[PDB]
């Protein structure tokens, strides 16, 4: 019981999702502690931090202990949890796992990160851009993880009340195989027009080094084509979601994930598989025609995503479209 | 006095074409080809069921042996092949006061990756849901054993033993199957490759199985996306490359040329086919390679119609 609790606090109840490192499902407070004597004295610990949104020590003098809490705070302001740690009065605490905020807006389209976050992601925080971020940015490109459906159908059909717990691994930029706990929460939030956006909020950490059968993903590895870049993208905002070869230098969808058109004006209603040429954002100039062919990918019952194969179309192609 | 009912009390389905006989089910549920000293280690009557094994091997056949002496039944079935091979024995064993329960049926049979071609029975069509009334269980090929558009755990190293065979390698698995009627079903089955004699001088590559129903009780994005790559008309196989033997189906299976043949009897192209009513029939194919393991590869084939045009630039007549 030394260790440090990772809490998440967006639900009804405070819920732990990490003992030190180690994924806990978001097990109640009061289930996680229910043979604890300091059941009581922690959750008002915990309570007092979201109250005041400050690191507090606090004293049991009948247990010689103290709590520990330290707020885990969205660059929003937002607290996405609180972090716990209780034992004997003048013992020292172990080193405390980094926890990493971020939140992806559904209705946006975009994520916001924090240099915690993309940390923990085993990104390097001094090249990377914590705000505006494409969805496709956040989650690894090519390779699958654990319930990753669910992610990516938390985000095309926002629904409030679902969430999830997992661990994944991933490989950080100096080639290193990493591993990460995550929790992540959709709900209704007041926006800007008295219209409500659907917004995930999520906490990652470093998990500890423990690292398979998959048939279907050597299969769609083996579907890959020089000059074609796939992706999963959101069918209703062309939201792109994540990258399913490596992301494509043809046009600019990391400026224009936050910013801008994401396509052509005069395309919007372009927008069994069907092919297109589409205008997409440029890097030096406006506009850059790229040949689009689509399926239809269904991640639960009545929720579906596209599967985008992108390449640069031929002279024949543009023709067809109508572009010079 | 109900006597105590023995560890064997549900049926242990034994594999015996290793070097020792290996519990592969008890009743229906699936053990790791556990051997049958390790099973059934501290068994007062391990070694009487150890013998009616081997008895039942060396005769072929069903037998019960009882023994007033020792309070002990010992019922033991043979699992034959339909060339004489033993693949396995049922054993069940108890008190004089017991009584066997229903036997799950096990249903062998045999896949030779020299040929390319499976050998079935009724009982391991039944169990994975085939209706063999229609089916034919002599000449399969392997797509027709395996499911189409479902997939299982371990299927990649079945896949993988079909393209670069091997012996002395085993499979023990449990899959979930849909019967020829849409019925969901779950099957047990164990594997193993070994060489054989073969009739032109030089061993084949066999490998020889067991399946059976099993008790009725997923997360894959790929999966999805690969099903969502679906086209009408299309219809999409694994095939070995080297040979051209159809080994999985990823979609329905077509009916536009005659797939099951034997040989007894991105790239692209128009490719001619054996034919139902006729000898040839030209089919668009489209092929990427998959790899399976390392250095083990199967082609992905996308087959369908040709068109017009696509027959004129083949060269090929209407």
């Amino acid at each position: 019981t030394h260790d440090w609790l990772l809490v998440e606090t967006l639900g009804d109840e405070p819920a732990v999702v990490a003992r030190g490192r180690e994924l806990k499902k978001l097990v109640p407070i009061t289930t996680f502690l229910r043979r604890s004597p300091y059941l009581a004295a922690v959750r008002t610990a915990i309570a007092e931090t979201l109250q005041t949104g400050q690191s507090l020590t606090s004293i049991t003098p009948k247990h010689d202990r103290v709590i520990r809490t330290e707020p885990v705070i969205m660059t929003d302001g937002r607290m996405h949890g609180v972090q716990v740690w209780s034992g004997p009065t003048d013992a020292e605490p172990p080193d405390r796992p980094i926890p990493g905020p971020l939140k992806w807006d559904l209705t946006r389209g975009v994520a916001t990160d924090t240099p915690e976050s993309l940390t923990n992601s085993g990104k390097n925080p001094e090249v990377e851009i914590t705000y505006g971020r494409a969805f496709a940015e956040d989650l690894p490109a090519r390779e699958l993880n654990p319930n990753e459906t669910q992610v990516l159908a938390m985000a095309v059909k926002a629904k409030p009340g679902k969430t999830l717990c997992s661990i994944w691994d991933l490989t950080d930029w100096q080639g290193t195989p990493i591993r990460i706990g995550f929790v992540a929460r959709s709900a209704l939030e007041p926006g800007p027009n008295g219209r409500d956006h659907l917004v995930a909020r999520a906490m990652n950490w470093r998990a500890e080094t423990k690292a398979v059968d998959d048939l279907a993903q050597r299969i769609l590895i083996g579907l890959a084509q020089a000059g074609v870049h796939r992706a999963l993208v959101d069918l209703k905002t062309w939201t792109l979601l994540k990258w399913l070869d490596q992301p494509c230098s043809f046009y600019d969808w990391r400026r224009s994930a936050a910013d801008g058109p994401r396509l052509h004006p005069d395309d919007q209603h372009v927008i069994g598989s069907a092919s297109h040429v589409l205008r997409l954002p440029g890097h030096d100039v406006d506009w850059v025609p790229v040949h689009v062919t689509v399926n239809r990918i269904e991640l639960e019952p009545d929720t579906f995503a596209g599967l985008v194969a992108l390449r640069l179309p031929t002279d024949e192609e543009l023709a067809d479209a109508g572009l010079p």
